[PDB]
């Protein structure tokens, strides 16, 4: 699959290592290898969300198959907790589509 | 709804309260509080249209819900409108994909 | 139709007169002239793809039809080694999605 994330944080707010990390996730967290996966971080973007333009990142990930809603779950879960973590947005500020990247 | 803009105007062109102004704009058209809106403005992009490299916008709109006919003609009015003022782009280089962000 | 390509090659590996290339030959592929082709290409990017950061493009192609299996051979065959050549990616590491445009 795919994850895109579009954020308005600084593209020196973001950690040596999150886009290995952020992969390495992804891998657990779908049971897919690495190989299978790849990961597009976008900082330094113009975006309000909810009305300000305060920290936010508006993502999605694409699969070629349909999520379940346990799965979509889960993934929410993990990947906003990990993007508020290391790049410190309020987690009601990460928004992320999912997209059956074959239908 | 989410408001997504890639434009080639340099970073410059972009007015201060630009996305303050069409945050505003979209809550109006679809009658959605600011709450429910994010606005996504992407200058300097190196792209062509029709041919050539003129000024111009490739937008999406993705919503909840089906957009109908007559909305899709009040949006694309309002918003190329807003963008060809705005950012001074001729109102014939403004292109909006409408998605519906749940189906 | 529209050609979009996020890569992680710099700005300035891409030569003068790519976007016109790039324009001409959608337009030779898919039959249509100039005019309805838009291209949009993003250098700079922080990418991963299959696990490394080695040079790699994620595209979209999105057109108002269905493409067919043929088509779709000969366009990322065409597009692959175009970018391939020109940008110097492995062929194996540019990925192309179809999107009906209109569906």
């Amino acid at each position: 699959p795919a994850f895109i994330v579009n954020t308005n944080v600084p593209r020196a707010s973001v950690p040596e290592g999150f886009l290995s990390e952020l992969t390495q996730q992804l891998a657990q967290a779908t049971g897919k290898p690495a190989q299978y996966i790849a990961v597009h971080v976008v900082p330094d973007q113009l975006m309000t969300f909810s009305g300000t333009s305060d920290p936010c990142a508006l993502c999605s990930l694409h699969s070629i198959g349909k999520i379940g809603g346990a799965q979509n779950r889960n993934y929410s879960k993990l990947l906003c907790g990990l993007l508020s973590d290391r790049l410190h947005i309020s987690p009601d500020r990460v928004y992320i589509n999912y997209y059956d990247a074959n239908a």
